[PDB]
Order: structure tokens, then sequence, then C-alpha cells
């Protein structure tokens, strides 16, 4: 009772299937009939007929999205469904809406299509619609052709996305009910009083792209004729009283109408990104209309030719109240003063500061003191010196400081700046700073200890991308707080010949609990061995562990405390006995991936009792062992893929405790039943083998008898699984055979 071709889960009571991205030429009909979401986007599926989802009358969510990676779709396909509430069409080459939809849909999506009339014979008669995106179909068909009342039936249409469209107007009569209207890149160079009349309940409203301020744009971007911005009356969004969303960003806009926000008390969000708005922050007078804005952007509104001295930020700033975030990347500005910021220093709620893409030169850092609830200062690529459809296109949504190294408290980005040495007075002046990022600043600072003094609260510091020389023991030792260092890609700028590398600091912290080496080429060690008693996590990947494996036996021994231990890419062929034998027994994941490992003595893993997983993929194994039950009793998940194990051993599956078993892109020509007869009951939960050269005749008929026996065991990508030999046979799955 194993299900092919989909993935079939049960996620609460509700027995979803993802047949996603597996080569299908037509829709199955070995898909179970108790399944309520079906998933089959990115295959190569050209018709849909009443006939595809025949039997399957439970269906809540279909997905078609990308077929063929155009869609033919026959009138009253999906009619029989009456169950059917959401219907994903995106990327289908649709040349007109499909007539015959179920009428109990509540979420239909028709982007990227080539759809240029939205008519009422495919629209209307679907009045339970709540959510319809129609984004990018007439993008760059002169207009889209939208039916004088198509929207007035959906009396339940909360989400309406006509973006990406050459609408040039605001349709007419849409329903009071919207509370979400997208309208971006729709070529609308004026908005009226009567566009938006009975949108009573409309809390987001998007009309960005609207003649634009072409800046880097991922998709087309022409400007409107002399310089004009997005025309808007002075009574447009009047109504609009709870309005929470409003995005303007590339609208060319100059000057900003205070009017419109007269009646807009609730108005959280405000995108004024791609702007000629400089003006407009010097002096603004619809800064005083905005008492609970939580999120304003004004990033990339810098004037042609000018690089000006200070930012002329306005008085009127402190009437934002509410302010939690302010963006302020693209201004382009010299230097940042503590009078400039004034404003805002008596804002109780303003924790996220965005200056990036400045271009700053010099910053009076003591003004960050007189800020009362600050905890994201990000002034990243600056010139401090020394001492997808579905996306927001316009606003920066990801975080702007890793979310691991701002938790620990007030967190100052100076990434991608000058700083080519860590100044004397470099963090002079600063907050107590919890979090710091000093990365890709081509920093060749010589550590000693001295250099973090006046911030030496430090929890997470990331020095990634840079020439530092931390060969003195003293080195970042001022930190004593520190738990996470990250020293990724830092290639040694003053390397002596019987000193570099110097890892002594390590053992210095009594909290370090994650140290990141990386990319470091580590291939000489000098006191050779690291040490430390708090020490939870090492990455030492990209280093040069072959040249030094006999002073560097012991090297990671002193590590009592460590559960994580990662040795990729060190271009390791053999890992010596006394060497294994000397890592940390304490070790629950290891991780010896992409080496060039010829054997594995499986052995030595009886000195590591906690070790839960073991990651030995792309390397090049031949043998396993067939006793590894007496080696482990505690291995619970092992990662061999992308090596060349041609035989699985007689008891390979009967250690108790593995649930995840890897073999994947292997030499695995069969399973023979030596290797399947387990007398004691197994726990193994997923077993991956894909990409092996399977041979498809009658030996492979014991491994298949012993699928359908263990159906708890979990094989994934069961059309990859593909047989190499007979001829008859080759490309098929190993699931589909007599
Ligand atoms: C102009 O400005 C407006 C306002 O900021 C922007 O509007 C946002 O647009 C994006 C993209 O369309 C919206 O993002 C999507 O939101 C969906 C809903 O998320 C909410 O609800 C769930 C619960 O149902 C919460 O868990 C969640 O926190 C939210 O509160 C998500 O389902 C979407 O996620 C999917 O897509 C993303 C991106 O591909 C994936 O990373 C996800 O894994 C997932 O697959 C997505 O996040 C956003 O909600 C809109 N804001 C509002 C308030 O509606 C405009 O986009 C902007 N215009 C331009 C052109 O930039
Ligand atoms: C130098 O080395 C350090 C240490 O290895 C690196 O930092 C770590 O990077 C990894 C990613 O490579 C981080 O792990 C990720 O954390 C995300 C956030 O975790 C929170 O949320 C989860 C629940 O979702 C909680 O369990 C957790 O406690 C946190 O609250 C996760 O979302 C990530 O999960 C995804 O990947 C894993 C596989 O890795 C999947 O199993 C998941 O399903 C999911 O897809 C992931 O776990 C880790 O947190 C970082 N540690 C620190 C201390 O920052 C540096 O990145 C590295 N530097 C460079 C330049 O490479
Ligand atoms: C410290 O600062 C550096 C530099 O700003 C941070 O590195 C940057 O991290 C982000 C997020 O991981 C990277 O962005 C992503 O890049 C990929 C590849 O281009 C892209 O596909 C994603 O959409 C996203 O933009 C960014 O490239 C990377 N910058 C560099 C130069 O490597 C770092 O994360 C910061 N560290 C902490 C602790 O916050
Ligand atoms: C649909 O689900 C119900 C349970 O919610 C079940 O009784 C019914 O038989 C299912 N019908 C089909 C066609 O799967
Ligand atoms: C600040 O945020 C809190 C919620 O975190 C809220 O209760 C409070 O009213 C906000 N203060 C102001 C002045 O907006
Ligand atoms: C805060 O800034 C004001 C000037 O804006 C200054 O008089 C005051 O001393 C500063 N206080 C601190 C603690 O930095
Ligand atoms: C190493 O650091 C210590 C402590 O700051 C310092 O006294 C010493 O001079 C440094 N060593 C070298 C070689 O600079
Ligand atoms: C091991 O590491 C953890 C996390 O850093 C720490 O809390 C614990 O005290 C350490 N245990 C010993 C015995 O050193
Ligand atoms: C494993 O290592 C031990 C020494 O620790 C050695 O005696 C044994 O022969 C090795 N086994 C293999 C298969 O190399």
């Amino acid at each position: 009772s194993r299900s092919y071709p989909c993935d079939e889960k049960k996620q609460n009571d509700s027995v979803i299937a993802e047949c996603s991205n597996r080569r299908l030429q037509e829709v199955p009909q070995t898909v179970g009939k108790y399944v309520t979401e079906l998933d089959l986007s990115d295959n190569f599926i050209t018709h849909i007929t009443n006939e595809s989802f025949q039997g399957l009358q439970n269906l809540t969510k279909i997905n078609l999205n990308h077929n063929p990676n155009g869609l033919n779709i026959t009138d009253g396909a999906f009619l029989n469904l009456k169950n059917l509430r959401e219907l994903l069409l995106e990327d289908n080459q649709l040349p007109q809406i499909p007539s015959g939809l179920p009428e109990s849909l509540t979420e239909l999506s028709l982007i990227q299509n080539n759809i240029y009339n939205i008519t009422k014979e495919g629209i209307s008669r679907l009045i339970n619609l709540k959510n319809l995106y129609l984004a990018w179909n007439c993008y760059f068909c002169e207009k889209t052709n939208i039916e004088d009342g198509v929207f007035e039936t959906l009396t339940n249409l909360e989400l309406l996305s006509l973006s990406f469209n050459s609408l040039s107007h605001v349709p007419p009569k849409l329903p009071s009910s919207l509370r979400k209207l997208f309208l971006s890149n729709t070529q609308i160079k004026y908005i009226s009083e009567e566009d938006f009349k009975g949108l009573i309940n409309l809390t987001l409203l998007d009309l960005s792209g609207n003649c634009p301020r072409c800046f880097n744009a991922p998709f087309p971007c022409v400007p409107c004729d002399g310089g004009a911005s997005i025309n808007i009356d002075r009574f447009a969004f009047q109504n609009l009283t709870q309005l929470r969303y409003l995005n303007l960003s590339s609208t060319s806009l100059r000057k900003i109408n205070a009017a419109w926000f007269k009646n807009m008390p609730h108005l959280k969000v405000l995108d004024l990104e791609f702007n000629y708005l400089v003006g407009e922050i010097a002096s603004g007078a619809f800064l005083t209309m905005l008492p609970r804005l939580e999120i304003l952007d004004l990033s990339f509104n810098y004037i042609k030719g000018s690089y000006p001295q200070h930012i002329n930020i306005s008085r009127n700033f402190s009437k934002l109240l509410s302010l939690r975030a302010l963006h302020l990347r693209g201004y382009v500005f010299q230097e940042l003063r503590e009078d400039d910021f004034q404003p805002l220093m008596q804002l109780p709620n303003l924790s996220t500061i965005n200056l990036g893409i400045n271009f700053i030169k010099q910053i009076d850092f003591k003004l960050f003191q007189n800020f009362s609830n600050l905890e994201i200062i990000y002034l990243s690529e600056n010139r401090i010196s020394p001492l997808d459809p579905h996306s927001n296109f316009y606003h920066f949504t990801r975080p702007l400081i890793k979310p691991q190294c701002a938790a620990y408290g007030k967190a100052l980005d100076l990434s991608l700046n000058s700083i080519f040495f860590i100044g004397p007075n470099q963090f002079e002046n600063l907050p107590d700073i919890a979090c710091l990022n000093l990365s890709a600043n081509s920093n060749a600072q010589v550590l000693s200890g001295t250099e973090f003094s006046a911030i030496p609260h430090v929890k997470y510091l990331d020095l990634t991308n840079n020439r530092l020389d931390f060969d003195n023991a003293s080195a970042l030792t001022e930190l004593s707080d520190l738990e996470v260092l990250d020293l990724s890609y830092n290639s040694h700028y003053f390397r002596i010949a019987g000193v570099t590398h110097h890892l002594e600091f390590i053992q210095n912290f009594t909290n370090l609990k994650v140290l990141n080496l990386s990319h470091n080429n580590i291939y000489t060690l000098t006191k050779y061995n690291l040490e430390s008693k708090s020490l939870v996590e090492l990455v030492f990947s990209g280093n040069r562990l072959d040249i030094l494996w006999n002073r560097y036996i012991s090297i990671f021994k002193g590590l009592k405390n460590l559960t994580r231990l990662d040795l990729s890419l060190n271009r390791l062929k053999h890992i010596p006995n006394e060497a294994f034998l000397n890592l940390p027994a304490s070790l629950t994941e290891l991780h010896i991936n992409d080496n060039m490992l010829k054997f594995f003595n499986w052995t030595l893993l009886q000195q590591f009792p906690r070790l839960e997983l073991l990651d030995l993929r792309g390397n090049k194994l031949l043998f396993l062992t067939d006793s590894l039950s007496d080696f482990t009793s505690s291995l619970r998940t092992l990662l061999l893929s992308h090596n060349r194990i041609s035989h699985l051993p007689s008891g390979f599956l009967s250690v108790s405790s593995l649930k995840h078993l890897d073999l994947s892109s292997n030499l695995l020509k069969t399973i023979n039943k030596s290797a399947l007869e387990t007398k004691t009951t197994t726990k193994l939960s997923m077993l991956e083998l894909h990409g092996n050269p399977f041979e498809c005749t009658c030996d492979i008929g014991d491994f298949r008898r012993w699928m359908d026996e263990h159906l708890n065991v979990k094989i994934p990508r069961l059309v990859d699984v593909i047989c190499a030999s007979p001829g008859d046979q080759r490309g098929k799955s190993i699931v589909s055979l007599e």
C-alpha cells in the first residue's frame, strides 16, 4: 500500500499529496480518493479534462503551477469538484480565464498567464471568492480589458491583485468588502477621488511602480514622460479610514500632500522608496498626520549629482510617536552628527534604524547613546574609516542583522565599510553592544586584547571576510562574555613561519559556545592543541586537515564539551586511526562530508557513545561494515550519499537506533535477501535510494517485497529510483515492475 507517484502525508486528519517536480506527462489516476490537497506543480502536464480528478471528490486544494515546465483546460473540467476551495493556476500560458470554474472557489491564482480579458463568463459566477490573484498577465496586448462591473458580484472579495498589468486606470465598480487592493506597476498615472469610492473596509493599498524611478529593477522599468510623478487627487484617500498599509514606492513623487492622511488615523506601514522626497524629509507637513505609523521607509530618495555633508531630518519627525523602524537607505550623505538625529531620540518605540548604502564617511557614534529603545543599528555599505511574483520588490523584508546575533541584545552592523584596521577610538562612545558585525572590511588588525575594550559585552562577533591576525593568545579575550565567534574566509595577512596559526586564545573564553574557523586555510598550527570547557560547536571546513595529519593527532582532544564538529572540505584522503580516536567523545554530530575518503574505520565509532549523526556524503567510500551494531548503539542518522558503495552488507539494517539511512547517488545494483534478513524488528523511518544504477531484473524482486512489507520505512523520490538495466525497464522506477 505504498503511494506512487505522490508522497502522501496525513496533516491534521487531511491527507496531502506532494506530486510536484516528478516529470509527470498527465494527471495520475493512482492518487488516493481520500486526499484533500494535491500539488501537481512543475510537471509536464498539458491537458486538464473532467476525468483528471475523477473519484477525488474531497479535493479542497489543487496546485497546477508551471505546467508544462501551454496548459489546455476544457470547459467545466473542475466543475465536478464540489469541495474545491483553492485553485492555483500560475505560469500555465492560459490565453483566457478557464470557463466552468466551480462556485465553491475561495482562492484563485492566475499569475503569469496570457489572460488579456477579465470577463463575467469566468469571474462573475464565482461569488464565494475571497482572494483573486491576476498579476503578470498583460505586462509587456496594449491594455487589459476589464469588463465594466466584473468584480461587482464578488461581494466576499477581500484581496484583489491586478499588479504588473497594462491597466492605465483603476477598474471601477469594486466590491465594498475589499480589504487589500494591489495595483503595483499598472501604468496608472492619475488617481482621482472617485477611483476608490466605496472601499470603507480597505486596510491595504499598493500603488507602487506607477511613474517609476528606475533603480536596478528586476522587471522592466519605463519612467513617465517629462519626469512626471503619480498624480493623486487631494481627496483621493478621504474615504479610506481603515487604511493601515500604503505602498507608494517608485512613484517619482516630489511633494507629499498631507491632506491624503487626514482621514487615515490607523496608517501603520508607509512605503516611500525610490522617490525624490529629500525636500519632504527636510520639511514634510505629512509627518504630523501619522501618529500611529510603526514602519516608515524613505530609502533611495537621493538627489542626482549631490553628496550633501549632512542628512536634513525635519523636526516634525518627533511627531511619529508610534515609530518602530525607520528605513533611510540610499539618501547618500557624508556625515551624521548628533544634532541631525535630534527629532528621533525621544520616540519611545523606535528600535530599528536602517542607514545602509549611504556612503557616510564619518559618524558621531555618541548619538546612539541618546536613543531610548534602539536595538538594531544597521550601517552596512558605508564609508566609515579607522578611529518571484509573490515578493516585496521595493522594501527590504529580510532581517537586517541575523536573528541569532540580534537575540543577544543591541546589534550594530558595520560591515562593507572602509575599516581596514580597528583604530584605538573605533568603538568609543558606543552603547552596550551585544551583537557586532565587522564583515568584509579588508581588516588586517593584529588582535591583542584591547580593540574591543569600549564594548566588552559583545556576545556574537562576526569578523568574516577579513585579513585578521589572531595569533596572539590575548586576541579577543577582552570580550569575556563572547559566545559566538565567526571567522569564516579569514585570509591571514601577516603569516609568521613558526607562529601562524596560533589558536591559544580560544581556551581563555569561559562561555564561548560556537566558533567558525571555516575557509581559513589552516595548514599549520603552533601549544598545537585546541582546548575549551564551554565550546559546543566547531566549524573547521575549508581548511587543510590533510596536511596537518604526528604533532596534530590530538588537535581537538581538549574540546571536552564539543557536540558538533564540521570537518568538511579538508581534502582528507585517509583519517589516521590514532587521530580519529582522539576526537571528542561527547560528539553528537560529526560531519566529514565533501572530502576524498577512500576508507572509513567503523570500529572506531565504539569510543563515541553519544554520536547520533554521522555525515560521510561526497566521499569515495566503497565498503560498509557487516557488524555496525557491535560498534554503535546511538547512531540515529547516517548520511552516505554520493559515494562508491556497490554492496549493502549482510544484516546492515539488523543497528536498532538507526532512523535515517541515506544511500542515494551510490553504485548499488541490487539489495539481496541477506541484507534484508532481519530477525529483530528495525526502527528505520527513512531510506533514501535515488540515483543508484539498479538492475531491474528478477534480483530486484526480493527488495520490492521488502518495500511492501515495511510501509513504515518511508522511501522518498520514488520517481528518481531509476533502473539502469535492462533496456526495456531503463528509465522506469523500481516500484513499476513485474
Ligand atoms: C507594497 O507594500 C505592501 C505592504 O507591505 C506589500 O504587501 C505585501 O506583499 C507580500 C507579497 O505579496 C505579502 O507576502 C505574503 O504574505 C502571505 C500572507 O502572510 C501573512 O499571513 C500568514 C498567515 O496566513 C502569516 O503567517 C504571515 O506572517 C503574514 O502575516 C504569505 O503567505 C506569503 O508567503 C509565501 O511567499 C513568501 C515569498 O515568496 C515565502 O517566503 C513564504 O514561504 C510563502 O511561500 C507572503 O509572505 C505580504 O503579506 C503583503 N503585506 C500585507 C500586509 O498584505 C507589497 O508587496 C508591496 N509591493 C511591492 C511591489 O513591493
Ligand atoms: C559559521 O558557523 C556557524 C555555526 O555553524 C554558522 O551559524 C549557524 O548557521 C546555521 C545554518 O547554516 C543556523 O541554523 C539554522 O537556524 C535557523 C534558525 O533557528 C531557529 O529556529 C529553529 C526552529 O526553526 C530552532 O530550533 C532554533 O533553536 C532557532 O530558534 C533554522 O531555521 C535553520 O533550519 C533549517 O535548516 C536545518 C538544517 O540546517 C533544517 O533541518 C531545518 O528544517 C531548516 O530547513 C537552521 O537550523 C545556526 O542557527 C547558526 N548558528 C549561529 C550560532 O548563528 C554560520 O552561518 C557560519 N558562517 C558562515 C559564513 O558560513
Ligand atoms: C554581516 O554582514 C554581512 C555583509 O553585509 C552579511 O552577509 C550577507 O548576508 C546576506 C544574508 O545571508 C546575504 O544576502 C543574500 O545573498 C544571496 C546571494 O547573493 C541572495 O540570493 C539572497 O537573496 C540574499 O540577498 C549577503 O549576500 C551577504 N553579504 C556578503 C557580502 O556575503 C552577514 O550576514 C552579516 N552577519 C550577521 C551576523 O548578521
Ligand atoms: C470524503 O471524506 C469523508 C470524511 O470527511 C468520507 O466519509 C468520504 O467517504 C470521502 N469521500 C471520498 C470520495 O473520498
Ligand atoms: C509601543 O509598543 C507597545 C507594544 O510593544 C505598545 O503597547 C505601546 O503603546 C507602543 N507605544 C507607543 C507610544 O506607540
Ligand atoms: C543627549 O543629546 C543631547 C543633545 O541632543 C545632549 O545634551 C545630552 O547630553 C545627550 N545625553 C547623552 C546621555 O548622550
Ligand atoms: C600580545 O598581546 C599582549 C596583551 O595585549 C601584548 O602585551 C603583547 O605585546 C602582544 N604580543 C605581540 C607580539 O604584540
Ligand atoms: C558544556 O557546555 C554548555 C554550553 O556551553 C555549558 O552550559 C556546560 O556547563 C558545559 N559543561 C561542562 C561540563 O563543561
Ligand atoms: C581500525 O583501527 C584499529 C586501530 O585503532 C586497527 O587495529 C584496525 O585494523 C582498523 N580497521 C580497519 C578496517 O582499518
